[PDB]
């Protein structure tokens, strides 16, 4: 007739679209599954029965989120963010600090043993204080510990002049040779001697006397010797008497400490400063890179495995914890806000399937 | 009775679902904007009406996601991808580095200029090259930067006794006084003479003269001079012939040279060698954070504001530009196929609400 006749398509076709409805169903709910893993980490797969009776679309929205809110740790959407910068996290410390260290450390000898007699010299003249000599053996050891951590060819050995200079050494003793003659064949005895002598020991040489007479024209030697050969100047002086006649006569030497003043000066000081100042460069270069922020105490520094806040594991390094609170925040109302809708949209779809006959 | 009593019911409820679902698709319209949104940094609204034909689901699905390929450029999924880490980006160099600057440099001269006179004599004396003088200058140079750039307390003024010290002066003249005596009232003339000087000049005081005939005991004034009071050792010797008596006598002086040399080694080194140390320690950490990687032109580095790749503005910060390339692409990915699910659910959703009487 026109009941059974044309009216059942109309029947079949509602319930064609009731099942086409019902398919759409399920792509929803896995679009909404991958949303819930981009922002919460996981599939938290809400139950959309607890709100499938509030008919106010608003109203369903505000219980979704809030369950939602309690449902969400902020950890879980900070791992979920991390998850969308994986290969970003982290830096690279260019290798132009290493390139440069190492060029400084080419001409530098580390091994700090080989310094010890230089600074023992330089603290006996007091050219250098005892901390000065604590501070570069830590550095020195630092620059050890980077050259075994890395592979940093550097120098061995090295001599000082001022380490061996030695002052002219006066000889104590001298000896001298003047020509006596008597006072007029009455020729009569004439006493030769020495009188008043200080800084030494005045003698005539053959006889070890300080006195003689003599009779005809003679050369007489003297042997004088200064008391010390101790640094500073020494002089001799005394009275040559002939007859009435009273020469004075003086010796002088000159025992002088400067030979390593000198030498430290002129030969090796330049070539001091100079390295010196190469181990204090590369060693505050390694101290910047690779210890805590403000380390000061040289031998807590590792090389090998940077400390968490050390230059050289922080350049250009977003770690996981730094990740601001403030993007977790919106990262997560950003999801939820999505979430929320898809919910509501399958409580929507859900319903219309239902309320089709 | 059957056909318009309780069957208009039927159609008007199937009516009632399609305006729902007219509903449901625009709520779904803008969920898909969003996500555009999220992870494409616009919204491409993609119209569906050229996938509306195709009847198979994924042959639409891959049209569909063929197209977005070719119409989002990987430069905007960058910046949506940077939008969400937006307060994560830029990192912040912890304070301690300039703490322990500032402490070294409270304790060290920045002015270059008061060095002159320092380098200068150190560069006289041969303790220091002109190449060493030039990179201290450089260095002090860079600490003013960086004392100018922040607010850095330091020390101004120094004193060095080396730079004063004066060695002995002998005098170069001297006198001296012999008691002569005629040789025996035949007391005949006696002549004393001054012979073989060789130093200097050696004359009797009162005559300028070398040559002398007594008669009877007497004091004699002899006056010596050495030749010069330059450096080294001068010795005066010459013969005093008081009849045939031959008497030799010598006296000498030592023109020293090492009163700097002494004074510099005991007294300023170790401040020296103190100072050097702190300039070189404090512009090495200023070099490393302020410096572009391997800079070694300390001319160049700026400080108020750094250069890109320097430790200052790199510590912790993740550039827009490092932003790797492959979580953009799977950034992309995950946009991707989020719209292409939506765009293919609102074809569908018209469909059947278009296939609904
Ligand atoms: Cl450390
Ligand atoms: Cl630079």
């Amino acid at each position: 007739t026109a009941y059974n006749e044309e009216v059942e398509n109309y029947r079949s076709k509602v319930e064609n679209a009731r099942t086409e409805l019902s398919d759409l169903l399920e792509e929803v709910k896995a679009t909404r599954s991958k949303v819930s893993n981009q922002y919460f980490n996981s599939d938290l797969a809400l139950d959309i029965n607890s709100y499938f009776a509030t008919t106010n679309q608003e109203e369903r929205k505000l219980a979704i989120k809030i369950d939602l809110l309690n449902q969400v740790t902020d950890d879980s959407v900070k791992s979920a963010l991390a998850n969308q910068i994986q290969e970003s996290l982290g830096g690279t410390l260019p290798s132009e600090y290493e390139t440069e260290i190492a060029s400084l450390m080419g001409s530098v000898d580390v091994a700090a043993s080989d310094y010890a007699t230089l600074f023992s010299k330089l603290e006996e003249m007091g050219a250098m204080t005892s901390d000065e000599v604590s501070d570069y053996q830590s550095k020195l050891a630092l620059l050890g510990k980077y050259k075994s951590a890395k592979g940093v060819t550097t120098v061995s050995g090295a001599t000082y002049s001022f380490l061996t200079a030695e002052d002219a050494k006066p000889e104590q003793s001298n000896v001298i040779s003047v020509d006596v003659a008597p006072t007029s064949t009455k020729e009569d005895p004439t006493t030769v001697t020495i009188s008043n002598v200080s800084g030494g020991t005045v003698v005539f040489a053959d006889d070890n006397s300080v006195s003689k007479t003599i009779s005809k024209a003679q050369s007489l030697k003297i042997s004088y010797t200064f008391d010390s050969l101790s640094v500073g100047t020494h002089t001799i002086t005394l009275d040559l008497n002939i007859g009435d006649n009273r020469i004075p006569m003086t010796y002088t030497i000159y025992v002088t400490d400067t030979a390593d003043d000198v030498s430290l000066v002129k030969d090796d000081l330049k070539t001091i400063f100079a390295q010196l100042s190469k181990i204090d460069t590369a060693s505050a270069m390694i101290q910047t890179l690779y210890g805590e922020p403000g380390q000061t105490d040289l031998s807590q520094i590792d090389i090998t495995n940077p400390s968490a806040n050390s230059v050289a594991n922080m350049y250009g390094n977003l770690t996981f914890d730094n990740i601001d609170g403030l993007d977790v925040t919106n990262f997560k109302e950003s999801g939820v806000t999505l979430y929320t809708e898809l919910t509501n949209e399958i409580i929507e779809l859900q319903s219309t399937i239902d309320s089709l006959p």
